[PDB]
């Protein structure tokens, strides 16, 4: 049976974790896959942790170099939500050094790109088999989401990038069902940049909060219908929740406009709350340290900042990354709504610190009904390792 | 199909060995988590064994400091019985430094806790995800069982403590359906004091025997209805069963009051008997070594001082730890009546032994219609091991 | 639904290869309990490989010693047919130094037998969990198979000894539904000695072939029905079949008696071929080493001296072992007969070779229609280990 | 219910990566077996990836020689498509240094030879559980496929040689209904060599393409009727797909005869495409080096020449190797037609690098309705590993 997933996103008070990994600090002794840009997606019967590897492990020589983006090694898998990306629990998914993956209620979806920077191949794959592709159509490095897409009455949306990641880029909405591609999109978005797009579903539509990679520092916002129309623009909030950004008290906010004036960002996330927004950031405005979630009342619909709710999960003295979106489904989670859920990711290793490696482990989160004390559930690896020295 | 466990807890003559994880002699080499606090509790199908990791392995360094409570790393994951709490054959459960769990008939309902130690939560998963939370009510160490909680046609109950370790703290009742808060109540005991409760299901009602951490060397009991009144105080017995403890010579016993006047403890259990009661120990008055089990005539309903049965299942030159209760499902043991089981933690390394790092196996008994001999399924691992040199 | 074990066993020409563990070999880099005593048994679904740990690894310090029989630390696990006895795909079964373990068609029934000497416990497991119990009954080393036990139409059955391992013991038939203990006899055989029963279902019988550790070089045979009623003795071929033995020139042979006048022995298997017998033995006279099976015209049911088949499983240059039968179900063979097959054991380490430890690896043969060619599948690995070193 | 497998293969453009293990890699810290001959076959719920392992795991001691072919420890094992050969995700399948497997939509068939080389055993599996024989017929190294065998409408389909890998020698033809051998025919093939064929279903029928390891650089090519009668020849195109090869240049093409007066080879694969072929070959002429595949209009029935579609999947800088077809069950594709699936072995160590050890990885490909772009899916491995040193 597909998932319906037309439900309302829960309204949430806080956020309560549901996970965490600990890959890397496991990874110090165990056989752990080298790994960055996690997500969680679920199923009516579970959530799972996918993740792309390096082909590689932790504390191995052929972790060296593992701050690079895109090989020929590199691959989709996944295990379940919380365990640590080792090998002898994964599934294999798919062959990918950029991905997106999500379960209609009867099988699993999952997008995997991967080839040449200019003409690179997403493989479309559906319980288990390949079903469908996407070649590249202008070029330059094909890509997409990097956490769940998003199912709707058994047809599953999502939204792919081709072209540069700091200049005027192409984007597209993708629609399937059971592994086959039955619509697209052209997005129509000039002067702004989409990447990375983190998704759920929402009254029967798709809202996707994304990663401008020109000169936003906030994030654009992409609202699709299942005929594939969309709305797309920019979180209206008056507070910038890209990474780098600049200080809250001199930005002034934008339903329409990139804002900020600089170049980067790092993949995030944002839930609607009626008018509200739910925002995530990195404490830091120029470091990928810190994490914490920011309720801005009507943030979706006005350029407010009028901040109701804080709560951290991460604190600065940590390192944070990416973080994205997901639902837990009503055969799950016995609600009449979908409840919100995110990840973040935690970066250890090359840039910052002192390793020939570079992975990340994960702390997952739910909204519920009730205020979430602050804390920090950072890595807590000690670097360097071994193979470091 | 929900357990009702309504029956009687069986009675009998002696224990018989269940399971043994080796999981310390394992981790020599294998990749196995550090834990502490392991516990055993029974769906339909299978019992399994509960545990805290400390986000790191036996053997590696991130095992150092071990020996502390609470971090953000811990989380609670489960094996089958009788495996050793590998990475490889985990199910993560739940982000914890104070857990409890059990099986509905349907779903594992799972409770961690975890957070700052002055404002904890604990989150309450059902079927694998998030569905509640209890927030710390107290400010002071929200915490919990480390045992199975108690699942009674449907209904789930359990014993919160929130407030000193020393002193007077406050105490609570949790009920939830589904991953669904439905009551509680706050347990009326000045003078007392409650921790670490190993419980069972007996003629309906919930059985506790706890922790007195404040002065009494006698374990308070709680028995409590559905209906969420309750009766508490201590177990009648004449012989004191907490550790540290002194003397039975010296100790006189109370129903109603704690006895023995000393710090401190150790979580353990005790099955009634009808009249009579089990009760569980430690050999040695002062340390956690050895373990015994001693089946005192009018125990549970008076301070009988009359011992009718006593077996060993860890002996004196060995360390022991926690213990505490389940039962086997008779959907399992064919039984018309609840199969008494108990679980014993041998602590190995900090503060007794000469490692950077703390760990545990367990030993499980089940209750039979025969006398058993006394043995010693203790630990067995070698110090110190690789990683401490 | 029962597996109903009531046809006759298939006649075979020869053996072949059904599996190949290598655990040793892998077990020089590989996690992998140091094991002895393995056996296979099969359900509707699959076969498994039952071993007795010794709560250690291979390659780690604590296999050393290992050489040794019964400590606390033996368990009884499993894996599928083939797999080496790995942490990470086994099942826990039981606390024992000494097994036995089968399945009836809806459950898996195993029997551990654990504890001090002179008063061990043996604890029957059924669909997971302790369900009956039996404490030694002559208070020497309460024991049993080895290998599969019996299950026909819904019973099953096994042999225990309890006594002196070379001078008169006592010995005995347990039947049991489900778990529970339904039946027993005591076996008489004054002047006989039976060890390490290998037992197989034919015509509704259970037929073992079995190990004289006093005076015998000829195997005992034990033939039993479901009353329980028995007829017992030796195996009358003029060929002797334990290890150590005497030449074959030199042997009379005898279905009453023991003949030989050797102490020690070696658990062997046979299977009835209407009134021939396949017997297995190893190749030298004195030492455990090489493999093979005779198949002795009239072997069973006269002195018989006529050998009409013989196969080689493992050459003379090459550590061998113990070895069990068991068969396959209909409902996986398909055939209208039931598929006889052994396993044997290829134990390395100490008595014979240079290290701490002992462990042991399997191969396992199942009867066809056709004449198998003579090869050597040995253990093949390279000693001694690093730990050795 | 039994796969019909009874439509046609379909029309493909181009090959979109399904999956890749990088084993070898993973090999350098995790524990993988060392193996050689992988291979993809599916059942109606997945692919599978078999493998012979040597018995032995990469970056161990017991690596050592293992550029050797046959051996007592080999044995046949499977993993998920995409998983690595671990130890800890692998499922048992049978005693082999050659073999073959297919599923028939209830359950597995396995085929795995070992034993000497002059009286070599051929057991078929099914269902776990050897159910078959094969001996032998002519005495020198009985051998099989190395890819998917093939099953339409619940009969299973094989090819095997027994004879000189160098002169004339003799090929079978095996029918099985499950695992029983239920027909088998003679190939009449005088001055062709039929070695380890590549095979699917298309229209009804089994169609081979093979390795001439006798004086053809041209591959033999067998096409069988479910009756067994067969026609046999060689792959038609003016094109050579063996290796060692001549240029094309110098290649005229037969649909009848072995052509290129060279020996040796290598196993490899060709699907025909109405009445063209894909075919698949090493980049160069050579050595085991590159992979690539080549549309030839009309190449299935005529010495055509005309390249029409060619698609690079291991560049020429890197080591390839084996190469096997097989097909998407209708099940999963979701097509009404059989999707075409290949898979490249990349070996990795002896006699081309600097190590004691011969292993390899894998890569997956499935044909799609589109034209993919050329990459190098290679190894990646670093070589020589530790154990080299
Ligand atoms: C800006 C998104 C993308 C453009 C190609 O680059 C990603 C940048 C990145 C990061 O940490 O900011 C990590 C990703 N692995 C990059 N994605 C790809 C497909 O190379
Ligand atoms: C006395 C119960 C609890 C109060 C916070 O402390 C536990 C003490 C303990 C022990 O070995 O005695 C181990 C536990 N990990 C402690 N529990 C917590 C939640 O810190
Ligand atoms: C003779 C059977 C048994 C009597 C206690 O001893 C077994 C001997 C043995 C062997 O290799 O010959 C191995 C077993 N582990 C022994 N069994 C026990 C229960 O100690
Ligand atoms: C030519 C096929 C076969 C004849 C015995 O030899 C195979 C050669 C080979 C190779 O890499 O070319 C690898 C295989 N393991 C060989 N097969 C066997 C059964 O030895
Ligand atoms: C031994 C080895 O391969 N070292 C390389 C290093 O030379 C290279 O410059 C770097 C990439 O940036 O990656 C490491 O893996
Ligand atoms: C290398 C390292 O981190 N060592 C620390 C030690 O300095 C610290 O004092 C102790 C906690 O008590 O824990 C160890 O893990
Ligand atoms: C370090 C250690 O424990 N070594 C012991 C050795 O002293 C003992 O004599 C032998 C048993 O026979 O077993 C080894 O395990
Ligand atoms: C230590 C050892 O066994 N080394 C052997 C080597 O002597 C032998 O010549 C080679 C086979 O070719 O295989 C290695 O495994
Ligand atoms: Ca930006
Ligand atoms: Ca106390
Ligand atoms: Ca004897
Ligand atoms: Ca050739």
């Amino acid at each position: 049976t597909y998932m319906n997933n037309t439900e309302a996103i829960c309204d949430v008070k806080g956020f309560a974790p549901f996970s965490k990994d600990n890959g890397i600090r496991i990874g110090s002794r165990g056989h752990i896959f080298v790994i960055r840009e996690p997500f969680v997606s679920c199923s009516p019967i579970e959530c799972r942790t996918f993740f792309l590897t390096q082909g590689s492990l932790l504390n191995d020589k052929h972790s060296n170099g593992t701050v690079k983006d895109r090989s020929p090694f590199r691959t989709l898998m996944s295990v379940k939500v919380g365990q640590s990306p080792n090998v002898y629990q994964a599934r294999f998914e798919a062959v990918a050094w950029s991905a997106t993956a999500c379960h209609d209620g009867k099988k699993w979806m999952t997008v995997g790109v991967t080839g040449p920077d200019s003409k690179a191949v997403a493989v479309i794959h559906y319980g288990g088999v390949p079903t469908d592709v996407i070649n590249s159509w202008a070029g330059d490095i094909l890509r997409t989401q990097e956490s769940s897409c998003t199912c709707i009455q058994g047809d599953c949306y999502w939204v792919m990038t081709d072209g540069p990641a700091n200049r005027q880029a192409q984007y597209r909405i993708y629609k399937a069902n059971q592994g086959r591609i039955i619509g697209q999109a052209d997005i129509s978005f000039n002067g702004g940049h989409i990447e990375e797009c983190s998704c759920y579903p929402n009254d029967g539509k798709v809202e996707c909060v994304c990663r401008d990679n020109w000169t936003g520092t906030n994030r654009p916002v992409l609202v699709i219908s299942p005929d594939l129309s969309y709305r797309v623009g920019y979180l209206c909030a008056g507070i910038p929740s890209d990474t780098p950004r600049g200080e809250d008290a001199q930005f002034t906010g934008s339903c329409t406009s990139p804002m900020g004036n600089q170049g980067y960002g790092v993949k995030g996330f944002g839930f609607r709350q009626g008018t509200d927004v739910w925002m995530g950031r990195t404490i830091s405005r120029t470091s990928r340290s810190g994490f914490e979630i920011l309720r801005i009342k009507n943030g979706w619909t006005q350029t407010s900042k009028e901040q109701v709710r804080k709560q951290v999960v991460v604190d600065n003295l940590n390192w944070s990354g990416y973080s994205g979106s997901f639902t837990l489904p009503v055969e799950l989670s016995g609600k009449d709504c979908l409840v919100p859920c995110f990840w973040v990711e935690m970066i250890r290793g090359k840039p910052e610190e002192k390793t020939i490696w570079t992975s990340s482990s994960s702390i997952v989160m739910c909204g519920v009904d009730y205020e979430i004390a602050d804390w920090s559930w950072h890595d807590g690896a000690i670097l360097p390792f071994d193979i470091d020295k």
